[PDB]
């Protein structure tokens, strides 16, 4: 998270952080439970080559990472069969629990968005993650989850920015209909807030408009962050999620 | 190159290296004279932002790179309007050269293919360039242009070695048209390849078949090196480039 | 620490952790309280130059580095003036706190050894810090504080064992007489636990034998690592502080 | 070498660079040529651990390192027995070649000092070497082998100097008789310069005053690169070299 703040504890109930083995336990990804038994993170945190489940865990909200741990097993792996790299999209997957989480005040699922909700500039909408502070900056100990509010663009506008300063011809699509694009030149996700959650507050409810896609920008000038657009994916979703 | 060995001072006279500017001019990419005043080279080489001309060189044929420098300047850079990344095509691009150069017999430039050549596998071909000889091994000073023979396949055979161990379903094409495959375990392109020729030679004649397009495999089981088949862009080429 | 255990909250209340202001407060050395104002390190720990006073703050005894700080600001820092290399001895260093520091069980002094007390082989002695766990590799997040049993060895066989593999003559002593070895290849102190204690039980009683001086073996076969024996400075501690 | 520029063809012809089998024969020290089956470098070049000679090779001078490489096999080498760490002298040794070379107007001996020469500040000395032409900036490709002129200072300046803005006690001595220094906060030798020679016109003849120990400092204000004093090992050399 780039330009953010640490987030107050009570904040971003549905936020995960996905851990893969390595020395340790570490966080590579961002994730969202949408479901007791459902995670909603982006394709290429998963891939390209399919992994072992015994390899993959997950961590519920947590203000510091690494600090109160307590990894859940994943029974199930699916990722889009659509994607193929970032910026082709349909960069979504599912990571089903190995049972139910416990729901309460502190931990539960964020509600999916209506297929008709576009989210038009103006909405108010935060990142959330453990990524970089910064282009090389990695986020310092003790890890606190952080949190920046980023205006949420159109995708015509964004993929005019995308070919300001390059040689892709006008007439040739960066930003699909399945991507959504957010952020400006001081607030944005950075590396590592990847499958994490962009969460938009409508009408008093707040709704999940995306999944960090590309985050390696953090901040770049013409080049906002981009996120897969979940209302594009929900009868995806709803072919493996309940409810 | 990997798995390959030092080439002739006689081979590849139409060889060249690309120069960026940083505490000397280094080598970044290689390219390939196809007329007295243009080089060939991939389009992801000189993007993704468009590059300021004074920042570049091109290096003509050297059996070791640094060593006798007579650094060129380009005059025009061409980058195809279709091109945004790597895995959807069109990774081609040309350089003019601000002066033409002296054609001889250590340097002089290959033959484009007819529009027709298809370079079925078994042909013989080879791949020749500057870049790593393994997977984070950089080619060793003196920095002999190397080459190494690789096997060409057909695309429908690469594109299935992709899908293998992959969640990209086999529904989705990976391998393009205007992509061409070769290489396998033991032979391939490396990081620092990119931009370079694919030649192979067609009834006593050397051809120019593909353009290093993605080289960061380094003869990784099946995820061969994926080139840009010449001669579906032709008709691009042939609107910059006379004779 | 290599091959040792975290370790319990009651354990070690006189560690202390040495922060040097980067990105965060970073620890780069060990160090223990043996005065409710004063603590001892290691000399090599400050050095080589002057450093700034502003630029170093002391963290008191605490399970997870980083997660629960509360920097405490120096007052003085006092080099041993004989200190030049790690190799001739006199590696000791006072901090003397802005301000006293209250005591209870989880945070107390250690007492330093009696000049006559001598802690011949096996004697049962532990080491204590948050350095690496091995060769280049950082101890994991939380980042727990470690500790290891290790083997006090007398100083002729240490001196030897120095010896073995090198070009140094026989006759040419490595190991000082301020100096102490401990450890053996599978326990030992490591990069990070420099300053730190090493403290033995001795009639009931915790007694800080020496501060770890060369901790870059990490277990390494025949060097074992090297601390200032304690004793041997007494009288300059004394002269700094109190009791 | 920093501060420096490319040397002459025509210069320093003894010197040498000393090669390491990795993945290709790689520079890790100077040294200079002392008499056709001689080479007189550092001790610290090579060790700690005993070398296996097999992995050693010596390349004599050369305009480019790498370029035209003809290496030559070592059958003995002498480290100083006083030889421990850098900072407390004897760092120094010697290569036997395995057949003598054969002298040229290119590749020929230095001459070493009459015991009596002391070097006093104003006389006109010249480092050699491949090393970094600045903290950590590596000599760029192709490698040439640089020069620059030092001002030689007196050992006890030398030693006054290294003590400011360090906590080591002015009455302990950082410089040695045995030691030499050079260079100012412009000019001196750099990392990889380490083995090879610090030469002197006395009289209308270069004499090796120096070898190059201490290198890391890079033209650091106050901390000059640091020698072996040749003079005070004349002996030590002469009980293993003929002539």
């Amino acid at each position: 998270i780039v330009g953010g703040q640490e987030a107050p504890r009570s904040k971003w109930p549905w936020q995960v952080s996905l851990r893969v083995r390595d020395r340790y336990w570490m966080h590579f990804c961002g994730g969202s439970l949408i479901h007791p038994q459902w995670v909603l993170t982006a394709a290429h945190c998963l891939g390209p080559d399919v992994k072992d489940l015994a390899t993959l865990r997950v961590q519920l909200r947590e203000q510091h990472l690494y600090y109160q741990d307590q990894l859940l097993p994943v029974s199930r792996i699916i990722v889009h069969p659509q994607f193929y790299i970032i910026q082709t999209g349909a960069d979504i997957a599912l990571l089903e629990l190995e049972e139910p989480v416990n729901i309460s005040s502190r931990v539960h699922t964020v509600m999916l968005p209506p297929a008709s909700e576009t989210f038009p500039p103006g909405m108010p909408c935060w990142v959330t993650g453990w990524g970089d502070v910064d282009n090389d900056e990695p986020l310092p100990p003790p890890f606190p989850l952080k949190q920046v509010k980023v205006p949420i663009m159109e995708n015509h506008i964004c993929d005019a920015k995308y070919h300001l300063g390059a040689y892709t011809g006008d007439d040739v699509r960066i930003i699909r209909d399945d991507m959504l694009c957010a952020g400006n030149s001081q607030r944005d996700s950075c590396k590592g807030d990847s499958g994490g959650p962009l969460v938009c507050k409508v009408n008093g409810t707040w709704l999940q408009a995306g999944v960090v896609s590309w985050d390696e920008g953090c901040a770049q000038p013409n080049r906002p962050g981009i996120y897969t657009r979940v209302t594009y994916y929900l009868d995806w979703i709803h072919h493996y999620v309940p409810k």
